[PDB]
């Protein structure tokens, strides 16, 4: 059983930025965190979805409640052309991936709570909230929140001033301590912290990982099969010497190195043989060193991704998943 | 029983504008035109408030169903520090008022009905249409539309840009064929006429008041005593001649006028006594011939809105309304 600095380890580490330490430590001194995280369902997850994932994992191991919300609402609103059961079965997939995902990782998931967008964010209190918030919130204030996070487009629609609301009031009603998500988030989340006291409602914890850098990039999707994951990655940028900007180390960093925090990188004895690094920093300096090779970074990296996607790819094979993964992207 | 050209009469006289006349005329052929009409809930009515109540009768006399909503959701966000239950006072002395008004006028009631914002505008269906308007509404369309409407104010509020579209929304949701107002509304009833079709809902009718210029100005109430109605009207400016920009002239043709479809003015004898008009521009012309002395003219008005507020001041002075009237303007 983690001692709340190790839950304060096991949830902050690899972020970018943590606002609201002050209360996060009081929290952990007493119960668990009640965490949320908010994800589109528009698209189709690839390995970099493996990134929020890994955090999720270690909240899961922290001893956190997590609530994941799938966002349907928005996926209609963003296209009401597509029918409410494609977008469902689209909802369903991302269900299962996740499920797949954390399982592959291996964390308990009693504390795991899924909820549509849907079950709640058309209802009275809410919508009631969404109202008095609009009564407060400056076209100015609602528009600079989503300054990142909304599409940039031609004539921009009244919808993209709603959805900062929208979230922040998700906390509130997904009844949590914090909320997590990229730090491409930053201004939606200080507009919670500065907008939800003005409902009477407590500001959140948030909690913000870095825009890390692209595996590759086609995109390495979860079902992938072997054989396509070691072609694409053969053609991964990984430049010699490079660590600032590397998507094959931040993989490493933000996914592999966390699974037993080790990593083992497969090396001819020519060059020293294998070696077991237990501080990422270690490896770091190893590849700016140049003594760790591209080529075999990459095959290191090959061999953990495939052993996490290899039951994922499994459960997916499975004749009600295969036929869900074809249908929801027809 | 009327005709449909005698019902489109009563319907659109005295109006400034009609939008949707085909229409319009299609359903007079067949059955009773459907109408709604929004009133807000914040003020506290005055004798102007009989400007939009005569066309509210006329529809009435015509055979329309009449629906009135009072926007009781709107004035709980336009100040919510205010507790709901003054809130629902004011409410409740706008529906007394107006009925009583009708009352005076003298029209039937069977087919009137009073509907608050609330009891559907916090609905999931009516939610999920205002979330759909917002993702074909651009933020400029919606902030042209309420331009002439919504308070002009420091930093606009949110607000303001949805209220175009719950407006919009009512005229499908309350199941009508047109909506009244001032023409004020026009803006938002053509940002109406364009959007509900997105939705695919019907375009439609609309009937537009002028912007009839007050009486006096305090404001004569709804509730004055004879005695401060007689003092007000004799400090109302009403130019000799002047027949395109006057309170009182514009009184009678709007409100007094249509009781009877005549109009009686108190002269002495000396300068040819009473005379008893049966057309508005009858009246006019001698106003404007200085026949009609400004004097007599407020005499006449001032005898028949007496008679048109007896019986309500008589209503609001039993137990029951006369707590309401000093609690809902404590």
């Amino acid at each position: 059983a983690p001692s709340p600095e190790e839950k304060l380890h096991l949830i902050t580490r690899n972020l970018q930025e943590v606002l609201g330490e002050e209360k996060l430590k009081e929290i952990l001194k007493e119960r668990e965190l009640k965490i949320y995280w908010r994800t589109a369902t528009t698209g189709k997850p690839h390995v970099a979805y493996f990134v929020p994932m890994s955090k999720i994992a270690d909240f899961l191991k922290a001893g956190c409640e997590v609530t994941i919300l799938f966002a349907d609402l928005h996926a209609y609103l963003d296209n009401m052309k597509a029918p409410w059961e494609l977008l469902e079965l689209r909802v369903s997939y991302y269900e299962n991936v996740i499920k797949a995902m954390l399982e592959s990782i291996g964390v308990p998931l009693e504390k795991l709570k899924f909820i549509k967008g849907t079950d709640y964010q058309l209802s009275k209190e809410y919508t009631l909230d969404v109202y008095r918030l609009s009564s407060v919130v400056t076209q100015h204030d609602s528009k600079k929140a989503g300054a990142e996070v909304v599409k940039q487009v031609e004539h921009p629609l009244l919808s993209g001033l709603l959805y900062p609301g929208l979230q922040a009031l998700d906390e509130e009603y997904l009844k949590v301590d914090a909320q997590f998500g990229g730090i491409d988030q930053r201004k939606i989340f200080t507009f919670a912290e500065k907008y939800l006291p003005a409902l009477g409602y407590s500001k959140r914890v948030h909690l913000m990982n870095p825009m890390v850098p692209g595996l590759t990039g086609s995109k390495i999707d979860l079902l992938d099969r072997k054989e396509d994951v070691k072609k694409k990655l053969k053609k991964a940028f990984c430049e010699p010497g490079n660590v600032e900007n590397n998507g094959v180390l931040s993989f490493i960093k933000h996914v592999l190195f966390p699974l037993k925090s080790e990593f083992v990188i497969l090396r001819d004895e020519k060059w020293g043989g294998n070696k077991t690094y237990t501080a990422y920093v270690d490896l770091e300096k190893d590849f700016a060193a140049e003594v760790v090779h591209p080529g075999d970074l990459k095959n290191s990296v090959e061999v953990a991704l495939n052993k996490l996607l290899d039951p994922i790819r499994e459960k997916f094979n499975t004749p009600a998943l295969k036929k869900l993964a074809s249908a929801a992207y027809p």
